[PDB]
């Protein structure tokens, strides 16, 4: 791989890992998954070692789309390897510019993944206190700016 991608939440269970799987299951239907390094990760150590929001699975599970992943918090070798750092809200991108600011080598373009999505939905909320629907809303929102990220990054 020389592309690389990582989605970012503040738990790492509930968006994050539906956007991770979401773009990896789009790159391997176009035959381009061995290009590209695909992961997903917290701002916070709360959920470390836990896997996603059984919401999230069964969500993703109507969708047929595959999520196998450990909650894990970014690290500062983070910035210095990936060449896109995609978070969900304002709160994950004033933390990621914090962390961004105490390493030396910030290759990475942090921005909001919601930036990307064709009916302009910013900000992907957190589900955590809501229920399927927001799960689903979810779903779709990683959907559209992930197939748009895609198509084209900035």
């Amino acid at each position: 791989a020389t592309k690389s991608v990582l989605f970012v939440c503040l738990g790492n269970i509930c968006r994050s890992p539906i956007a991770e799987a979401v773009f990896r299951k789009l790159v391997t239907d176009q035959n381009i998954s061995e290009n590209w390094r695909v992961d997903s990760a917290a701002t916070s150590g709360y959920e470390i070692g836990n896997p996603p929001d059984y919401r999230g699975q069964s969500c993703m599970k109507r969708h047929g789309i595959p999520m196998s992943h450990v909650a894990r918090q970014i690290t500062k070798e983070d910035f210095a390897t990936f060449d896109y750092i995609l978070c969900m809200d304002e709160s994950n991108l004033r933390d990621l510019n914090r962390k961004s600011n105490q390493v030396k080598t910030c290759k990475a373009k942090i921005e909001l993944l919601g930036s990307y999505d064709p009916q302009k939905q910013l900000i992907i909320e957190d589900p955590y206190y809501g229920n399927d629907s927001d799960f689903e809303t979810v779903y779709q929102q990683c959907v559209r700016c992930c197939r748009a990220f895609l198509e084209k990054a900035h």
